[PDB]
């Protein structure tokens, strides 16, 4: 009943940095060629969405944020072949165009069509599908999931199992896949190894899940909020340390605890200092450190390259290294077969209209993931 | 006969930084338990030896430098099982104790018994075998090859083929193995890939040799000294670029030349700026950059961690990642079997007494490797 028509619906519009979202009516244009309009069902609150608010992650404003979500296709534009109306879908904040040199590379996943490296806040065609108060509103990472309806490019959506529980599998759209893949795919954690995970939010807990799935013998969680430790141990941490408890820098503490450095470390916070600490704490000759946290816009870290010359490997990744469109449906299928759990990440459920309370819960340190229901 | 006796011989002593080597008589003590005294036959001039002179690489002075060499065992201390008097040997500036967690790790080679991290300038037992004018003289990297005789710990020497030409295979003691391994073992260059090699000295040429051996389709040499380009092309570079010739930064040039970034880059100079440029020029999603150049003492680089978050891998290595004592004899056997060439690295052959002339050739940009012959 809405195909080819503008939809008026509620969205969470961010007009200004460091302000609450405004829940108000927007106009969502119908999909153009190779575009898909989605009725959203559930969306998670990822710290990266908060980074938009705080100006940590710069993207044009005003904007409809949200990138961790699931919904049901309302309509498809001309030439769409990979989804149909009524399909369950997860928007892909990292696209998979299938054509660029990264998509063709066996390891690569950061498709050249992404809107993360130099955000423009548009559809692929450089325009917006959103109007609010007669004003155009930017997209975010091609997804804009904080809206009852969004429009995405076909390369930014994956069809998932029709029997999927959308209020759970929305986490496959960012935090779970990112953390789990950072361990299993990017780091390639080995059986019997020692891991250190800096930051025990939804993404860091997913890193722990992946380290445990990979057979790590020791998984040391690191957080300045000791309230995070109990859940980290539930999902596989063997021990947790709070840097604030120690006189010495935590890289020295972790090096001593691991009898000369860890096999794999993960920065899952977004601070320059913890990126360098996490590198330093991995064993100097054969250690691997993976950056997962989003750094503050345009800021450089300082480090001694002798940390690398001795043999360390330093890498980072978006979305756990997963080729998004190939991987998301498989991750959903694995979830349905109980190959991993998502409930440990979900601490709070709210209606979409309580989005600002959901961000309050994240900022206070209380929540891991709040799932918003439309 | 010399066994069990002090040897008086000629060595090149560096009494203080930024001075010529002093060629004079030293006393070399006999080897203690698990030590080996070696009559030197040939030693190369590596830029790392010059770093000791320039204060780029800090190690205790006064010192007998030299780490790239080959010679013949004169005598063995009690308990030595791996070499005998008369054997051809290469000193190992990276030891292989076989017992530490690094030596037992499949991918580690920076043995914890090394004297590079935190240089003491002694034997393993914390003492020196060298005196000169009644003063103790430090060792360098457990090797000290700028001497007619040296004493090394057993874990710092490898036996090699008795028919080895020592005036060539001394390069397996540092520059060839470092560069070649950095390509084939550390980076794991792939067939059909595009490589960029920053610095076309003896080590960078050995990186090119490894990239060509691994089947790279394109190998871009980068040097500010265009006199280095002809030999780079002879050993496999498909093209060479001088950053001084361009208005743009060379990372932008190399990204354009490679249609979006190279597969593998190598820093083979020792400058913070070229370490960051080399990382930046590899493809942002799947590129790999290897640091080979020794950085200036205690200086930190500045970089944006978004370079890693998109998917790049950044690593470094000592001695090409080779486990030294296992690898050196095999590299010499491979050379004897014509699997690689060393003559392209050798531009000058001088008597040992002309060490300062050999360093002046390196500093002027006029040599690759000078081999000093005893
Ligand atoms: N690379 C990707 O594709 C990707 C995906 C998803 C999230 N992210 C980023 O990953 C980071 C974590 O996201 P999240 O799990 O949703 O966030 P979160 O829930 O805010 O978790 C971060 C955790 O870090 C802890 N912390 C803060 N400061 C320190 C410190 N100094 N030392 C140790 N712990 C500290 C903090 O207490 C919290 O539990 C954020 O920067 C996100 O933007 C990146
Ligand atoms: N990691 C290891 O185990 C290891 C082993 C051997 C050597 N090294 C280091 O590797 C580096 C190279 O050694 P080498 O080949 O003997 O030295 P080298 O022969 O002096 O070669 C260095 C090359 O870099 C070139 N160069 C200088 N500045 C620039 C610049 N700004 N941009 C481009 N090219 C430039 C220079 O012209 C020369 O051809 C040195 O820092 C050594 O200390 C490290
Ligand atoms: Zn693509
Ligand atoms: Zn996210
Ligand atoms: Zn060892
Ligand atoms: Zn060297």
């Amino acid at each position: 009943s809405t195909a080819g028509k503008v939809i008026k619906c509620k969205a969470a519009v961010l007009w200004e940095e460091k302000k609450p979202f405004s829940i108000e009516e927007v106009e969502v244009a119908p999909p153009k060629a190779h575009e898909v309009r989605i009725k959203m069902v559930a969306t998670g609150i990822c710290r990266s969405d908060d980074h938009v608010v705080s100006g940590t992650l710069v993207t044009p404003l005003p904007v409809i944020a949200g990138h961790e979500a699931a919904g049901i296709v309302e309509s498809i534009g001309e030439g769409v072949t990979t989804v149909r109306p009524g399909d369950k879908v997860i928007p892909l904040f990292t696209p998979q165009c299938g054509k660029c040199r990264v998509c063709k590379h066996p390891e690569g996943n950061f498709c050249l069509k992404n809107d993360l490296s130099m955000p423009r806040g548009t559809m692929q065609d450089g325009t917006s599908r959103f109007t609010c108060r007669g004003k155009p509103i930017h997209h975010f990472l091609g997804t804009s999931t904080f809206s009852q309806y969004t429009v995405v490019d076909e390369i930014s959506v994956a069809k998932i199992d029709a029997a999927s529980p959308l209020e759970k599998v929305c986490l496959i759209g960012c935090g779970f896949s990112t953390g789990y893949g950072s361990a299993v795919k990017v780091a390639k954690v080995t059986q019997g190894s020692t891991c250190a995970v800096f930051g025990l939010g939804g993404v860091g807990l997913s890193v722990i899940m992946g380290c445990k799935a990979a057979g790590a013998a020791r998984i040391i969680g690191v957080d300045i909020n000791k309230d995070k430790f109990a859940k980290a141990k539930e999902v596989g941490a063997t021990e947790c340390v709070n840097p604030q408890d120690y006189k010495k820098p935590i890289q020295e503490v972790l090096t001593e605890m691991s009898n000369g450095g860890v096999d794999f470390s993960f920065e899952v916070i977004g601070r320059l200092d913890t990126m360098v600490t996490a590198l330093s704490c991995c064993q100097e000759a054969y250690g691997v450190s993976v950056i997962v946290g989003v750094p503050p816009d345009s800021q450089n870290l300082s480090m001694n390259p002798m940390l690398l010359l001795s043999g360390r490997t330093w890498k980072g990744a978006i979305f756990g290294g997963f080729k998004s469109k190939d991987s998301v449906p498989k991750l959903v299928a694995d979830f349905m077969a109980k190959k991993f759990a998502l409930d440990p990440l979900i601490t709070h459920v709210l209606p979409f209209e309580k989005i600002n309370e959901g961000f309050d819960l994240l900022r206070s340190g209380e929540s891991i993931r709040t799932i918003l229901t439309f």
